[PDB]
Formats: structure tokens, C-alpha cells, sequence
């Protein structure tokens, strides 16, 4: 069969249903959580993940793709507990989340032994369990394409050609990282249709977004609610204009919501100023309503949240 | 009383005895081990640690200060089990080990709350235990003193002024990165007598080593065996010229040995060409004899390995 699910039997990609392609049940810094655990409360972290999933499903969400990996505190056992209490289709991934340099472990190690880490997760299981990864997550940001970042990228390029699984990327919309991720992965033999260049919905600079979509890769309008990168309105006018231009087949929409996140910028007291209406159901309360009283039919909605996720994992 | 011990009552600085000031039982990258535990064998790690500590004790070593902190995989419980197995005096520390940037947890976080962590480990306990940290560890390398690195340094200073525990630093010998650590720490009100600037032993430039010592801080000739930083023989002449010029009042010696280390450079086949003689006992096999073989008497040896550590922690 097609797609691995956490705590469940793998599914035919055709049975994915309404999908949020980019959502985090919980993120934290492994290093920080290992050394200072007094800072965390996994009971509040569970109550939060459950409730945010329990809802969403009430809105008809069938599948959630969670791109929490190394650097973000992936926890297959925690994810597995959420599933028990909600019964959601959850897809976990492999990969490394860095902006500048890889952890020391990787000093003098090759691109391949990084790839073998991803491949291990996709074929054997993740973290001692038999739950396999469904995708590879890689990142790049303000610092640009460093030598270490380029390694994690080329490692993914190998994991894809090996396990066929798709590649999700985190990028900076204002600096070209997204185009570089696509540009490198493609030149390594990866099918553009298997790459989701992420966080492209942070810029209202459409000409750019289009070139990434014109080069065959899915465009991620995936941080709805985080006004600090770009407010809801300018995101909605950006999607819309793209759909109207006939790009609804590359468009993939999500929140990037973290039911719990230890990043300081995310202190439950910068919320009102940085990301006021940010949750895992904001597209149902704003985006979808907005897009339908604006000349976009249920068939296009189905293309974005159903057909596109399916194509991505097929 | 003063100095805290791992799995033991707190001793008085006078009971510290012969001490290896910089040695690691086990180091790994927290994120890597958490996500891919299949790369580690915690049975090998306990056997090597217990072994090396035993041999070091058979030479008369009574106490080992262990500067493994965040970024290097500080594991209090593992340490505590090594103490139970050998009977050693183990000094565990707190702090953050980074070259460039802090974990993502620290975005939009202040120096005070970074310091609050260190103080927590010192006054309350480590990783949920009653074992308390006896010192703070910081770092800087080729990257230099970055905005984030500086934060750790200044946070260390705050913890020091609040607890009185000393500070052990990691430094690059050929870039002044150590001189700056001293600058900043002392400027912030840290008694230079409470600082140990590490890895000065990697350079034969004695003028630089003297300047740091002259300014009232201990000098770390603490990587004996790591031929890739500096061969044993050239380290020997350097530590000799320093002792002859009367600097044993600030000289501290150790190996920075890691009974197990996940860095790709520490792969047991570079050993021959990188650090063949690198052990936790090399200085007994080569260094101490060499000194006697030459000028140094047994009164100087005591001060370097017994009195200096006693000052440091007093
Ligand atoms: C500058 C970082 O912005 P913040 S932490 O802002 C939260 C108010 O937004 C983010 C940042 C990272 C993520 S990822 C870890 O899911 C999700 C949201
Ligand atoms: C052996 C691991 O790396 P190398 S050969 O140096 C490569 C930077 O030596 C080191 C480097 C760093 C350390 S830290 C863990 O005290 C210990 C030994
Ligand atoms: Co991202
Ligand atoms: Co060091
Ligand atoms: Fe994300
Ligand atoms: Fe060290």
C-alpha cells in the first residue's frame, strides 16, 4: 500500500481524505528538554494536542501530516498516544531541521550516512517502533544555503530516489531558499511533483511563488494564522489570485499550528500581537469561507485539500 | 559545605584530592540520539566509562570534574551509575555548549532566564535529581564570540555571582576567543580566579597563554593526547617553559578524554593518525615523568593537580 500512518495500518493514498499537510502536534528542542525537563508539562502537551485534533476532525479533517523531525523534537510514542485518543490519520516524517549547521555528531560524516538515517526511518521504523516515516523534511532560512544545509538537502534527494516518499521543505519566502531547495533536489534526480516548497505564503510576491509552481513543485501556503510572517488578509488575497490564475493544482494550504511549542517567540503572551487568530481550524473559520464567496467552488477546494495531498503521496 | 558530588554527599574543597579537571564520561548530540537511538550502545558506553575511571583511580586520581553539558549530552543518571560502579568523586556542571547559535527554544529569550537554568541545576538539582551542579560550562570556537555565544557567557557570569560556583570554558587557542571570555566575564564582575580558560594547551604561543594567566585566570592545558590540536611532545615543552617561568600557580592539566564520543572525527580508525595515545591516563605515562625527568619536583605537581583545583572550587 501507499502511505504509512502512526498507530495504524498504512493507507491507499486515495483514502487520505481532507488533509492538513503541515501541522505540529508538539515541537521542542531535544537538547533543551533533555537537560531541563522542569520547563515542560507533557500532560498539558497532551490535552492540547488531543483537543486541537478532536476539533479539526469536527470540521472534517481526515488526515494530518506532521513534519516534526530532528531539531523539532519528534516523538513517535507521543504521536502514537494522540492517535489512540482521537483516531486521526497521522503521517510522521524523517529529516533534519537546521538553519546553519548540523549537530556535532555529523562532523566528518558523509551525505550518505545522513541519508541512511532517513531511509532507516522509512523502512525499519522510527525511534525503536515500527511506525514508518512517510516523507522527508528539510529546512533553510535567513542564513541561506549553508554547506551543512546543502547536505541535508542532498541526503533527502537520496531518500526519495530510494523510498520514493515525498519531500517537504521549510524555506524563507523573501530570500530564495525555496527556489534553491527545488533547484538542487531537481538536479539530483528528484521528481518536482514530489516536492512541497514550504512557507511560500509568507510573501505576497506572487511572481516568485509562480516560478516555483511553474517548475513543477507544490507551493505551500502553509502558515495561516501566523500574522507575524504575513497577516490572514494578505494571505487570502494571495491564494485567491493564484487560484484565479489557475494554480489551484499546486496550491497546498495549512496552518503550521503547534499545539505546544517551546520557542520563546511563541510565549502565550505575544499571541495577541504576533498571531492572534492562530489555531488548527483557522482555514475553516476564515480562508474557506472567504474563498467560496469569491468564485471558488467545492471542486477546487477538493483539489487543494484532497487531490493535491493525494498526488503528493502517490 | 561547598562542592557538590554526583551520588555522594558534598565535600569540602580540601577533600578534593588529586583531580583531573576536564574529562568526559560520555558525549553525544542530544537531538541525534533522541531521534535515532539505533546508533548508540549504552552498554559499551558504561563499560568504557567504568573502565577508564578505574584505571585513572589506580593512578591516584580521586576526583574527576566532568564538563559535559547541553549540546554534549549531559546524563546525570548515567554519571550517577558510573559513580556507583567505581566510587569516584564526580563533579558535574551546568551550562550551554554551542559554537554559533542557541537551540530554537531561546529565540526571544533573555539572558536572565538562560541563567535561571544554570542556577536551577546548581541550587535545586540536575535533570530532576538532587545531584547539584558544581560549576558552569561555556564555549566558543572558530565562529568567535557571536551574539548568542555572548549571551551564554553573560548568563554564566550571573550564575557565578549568585552561586559562587566557578566557570570552565571551551576556547579556540588560535583566535583570541579565550581572552574575550575572560574580558566579558571579569567585566561582568566575575573574579578571574573563578574562571578556567580551556584549550590553551593547543597552542605553543606561550605569550598568549601568559597574558590570560597574567590576568588572573587558570590556563587549560587540557587536551593531552589529541595530536591533531598539538602533539604531546610540543605540549610538554610548552607546559615545561610555563612551569620554569613560574606559572604553576595557574596551570591546570587534563586530557579532555571521552570514553565515548559520537563525533564523526572520533571514529576508531582516524585514531592512529589523529590521537593514537589519547587516554585518561596519558599524563601519568608521559607528562608527569617528563617534568621530573627534567626540572619539576613533586611539590609543583601537587599544586597543579591538587591545590589549583582546590582554589578554583573555594
Ligand atoms: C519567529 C518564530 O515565529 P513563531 S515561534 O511565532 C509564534 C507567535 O511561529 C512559528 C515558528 C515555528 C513553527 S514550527 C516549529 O512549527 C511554527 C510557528
Ligand atoms: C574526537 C571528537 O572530536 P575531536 S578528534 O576534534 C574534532 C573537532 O576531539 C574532540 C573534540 C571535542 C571534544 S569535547 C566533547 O570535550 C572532545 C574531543
Ligand atoms: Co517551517
Ligand atoms: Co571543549
Ligand atoms: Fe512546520
Ligand atoms: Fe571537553
Amino acid at each position: 500500500m501507499r502511505i504509512p500512518l502512526v498507530g495504524k495500518d498504512s493507507i491507499e493514498s486515495k483514502d487520505i481524505g481532507f488533509t492538513l499537510i503541515h501541522e505540529h502536534l508538539r515541537v521542542f528542542s531535544e537538547a533543551v528538554r533533555q537537560q531541563w525537563p522542569h520547563l515542560y508539562n507533557e500532560d498539558e502537551e497532551f490535552r492540547n494536542a488531543v483537543n486541537e485534533v478532536k476539533r479539526a476532525m469536527q470540521f472534517g479533517v481526515k488526515t494530518i501530516v506532521d513534519p516534526t523531525v530532528m531539531g523539532l523534537g519528534r516523538d513517535i510514542r507521543f504521536m502514537e498516544k494522540v492517535v489512540k485518543a482521537t483516531g486521526i490519520n497521522l503521517v510522521a516524517g524523517t529529516g533534519i531541521y537546521i538553519y546553519i549547521d548540523l549537530p556535532f555528531y555529523f562532523l566528518n560524516r558523509s551525505i550518505d550516512e545522513i541519508a541512511d538515517l532517513f531511509i532507516h526511518d522509512i523502512k525499519e521504523g522510527i525511534q525503536g517502533t515500527l511506525n514508518k516515516a512517510g516523507f522527508v523534511k528539510i529546512a533553510a532560512d535567513e542564513p541561506g544555503i549553508t554547506k551543512d544545509v546543502e547536505k541535508v538537502i542532498r541526503a533527502a534527494a537520496i531518500a526519495n530516489k530510494e523510498t520514493k516518499v515525498p519531500i517537504i521543505t521549510h524555506s524563507n519566502a523573501h530570500n530564495n531558499t525555496g527556489l534553491e531547495q527545488q533547484r538542487i533536489l531537481t538536479e539530483e534526480g528528484v521528481d518536482p511533483g514530489k516536492i512541497l516548497i514550504g512557507h511560500l505564503g509568507d510573501t505576497d510576491n506572487i511572481d516568485y511563488i509562480k516560478k516555483i509552481a511553474d517548475k513543477g513543485s507544490f507551493i505551500g501556503l502553509d502558515r495561516y494564522g501566523l500574522d507575524l510572517f504575513l497577516p490572514v488578509d494578505k494571505r487570502n488575497e494571495t491564494t485567491l489570485r493564484l487560484i484565479k490564475d489557475g494554480y489551484s493544482d499546486k496550491i497546498m494550504i495549512s496552518h503550521d499550528y503547534c499545539c505546544t511549542i517551546d520557542w520563546g517567540t511563541a510565549k502565550p503572551e505575544y499571541k495577541p500581537k504576533l498571531a492572534p487568530r492562530w489555531s488548527i481550524t483557522l482555514i475553516f473559520e476564515d480562508t474557506i469561507p472567504f474563498l467560496k464567496r469569491n468564485g471558488v467552488n467545492e471542486e477546487v477546494i477538493a483539489t487543494i485539500f484532497k487531490e493535491n495531498p493525494k498526488k503528493f503521496f502517490s
